């Protein structure tokens, strides 16, 4: 294991001040330009729009264009220019640091897995929510596909078992994963019709492809809002905050390009322009950066270190999502 922040120190401890509870929704395939807040022609985030204190960041570039490339980069200390996907597994990452310093680290995954991020930590700290042995919310649709909102159930059991510790909870969304966008959301989110239902995209009508994708965003809107609502039930004992960032974007037909994962060298902008949201309880004193700060996946690591009052030399000068 190649270390990167052995000098990390936590300025204050949860037995000397209020313990901190953060949820980090790791998004999937959401495009910045299909977010109402960024100027999209459709109200794709009605529920988030109603919550005090959500900052929308209009200029975020992902590190890569695929789940395997981007997710380790989001948690890496190296930044996008030095980051090596092929050695990421055995670098210290920001969660390794936070767990070393005693932050209780949980990763629930309704997508695939942590793509190497959690491999150094005990397996009990990772849970698979794609299956019904963990996810109680699977029979809400004719595919029995387990829903992201199932990762919220029982989080109060985790909080009880870590009572009075700092806690970072990662929720890795199914989100807008394709090509079967039509499967990603329940009926109550089927707001735009008709929708595409085939695996051969391009063969679909373009408006119907857009509709299915947009419907899936509506379910992600509901998921992020319920995440914040779950956090708000602990706001008095805990300093609660919520960070959402998508791992990459998605091509939706432009110039004949669909899905994602094109190499950075010639990948279109739709594949790297990702939404990011930050909410915090005003009681925590955290100040977000300007809504239009120029931001990339490099800001995630320093954001998480700052949310837990930890400083590290390697990201000392790095812009974060918070001041
Ligand atoms: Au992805």
């Amino acid at each position: 294991t190649i270390y990167h922040a052995k000098d990390a120190v936590q300025a204050t401890k949860p037995d000397m001040r209020k313990p901190r509870l953060v949820v980090f929704v790791v998004g999937e395939t959401a495009r910045a330009d299909h977010v109402s807040f960024n100027g999209y022609e459709r109200d794709t985030f009605p529920q988030l729009a109603k919550i005090d204190g959500v900052t929308n960041f209009s200029n975020v570039t992902s590190c890569g264009t695929s789940t395997a490339y981007s997710v380790p980069c989001m948690f890496s200390y190296l930044g996008a220019d030095e980051y090596d996907v092929d050695t990421a597994k055995y670098q210290e990452n920001v969660l390794d640091t936070l767990d070393r310093l005693g932050v209780s680290i949980l990763w629930r995954d309704n997508n695939s897995d942590s793509k190497g991020v959690m491999d150094k930590l005990p397996k009990a700290q990772f849970a698979d929510y794609k299956s019904a042995t963990n996810n109680a919310i699977c029979n809400t649709n004719p595919y029995n596909e387990c829903r992201d909102v199932g990762m919220l159930v029982g989080l109060d059991d985790f909080v009880a078992a870590n009572n009075g510790k700092d806690m970072l909870i990662m929720l890795h969304q199914m989100g807008n994963h394709g090509p079967a966008y039509f499967k990603r959301y329940d009926e109550k989110f089927a707001k735009f019709t008709p929708v595409c239902e085939g695996n051969e995209l391009a063969k679909c009508e373009h408006q119907s492809l857009i509709n299915a994708y947009d419907n899936a965003l509506l379910a992600t809107d509901d998921f992020i809002a319920q995440s914040i609502q779950w956090l708000q039930t602990h706001s008095n004992a805990y300093d609660v905050s919520m960070l959402y960032v998508s791992d990459h974007g998605e091509s939706l037909g432009e110039n004949g390009v669909y899905l994602h994962g094109m190499p950075n060298a010639f990948a279109p902008k739709e594949q790297r322009s990702v939404p990011a949201f930050f909410w915090t309880d005003k009681q925590t004193g955290i100040t977000p950066m300007a809504t239009d700060t120029v931001l990339t996946h490099d800001a995630i690591t320093p954001t998480l270190l700052k949310l837990f009052d930890v400083t590290a030399d390697k990201v000392k000068d790095r812009t974060a999502f918070i001041r």
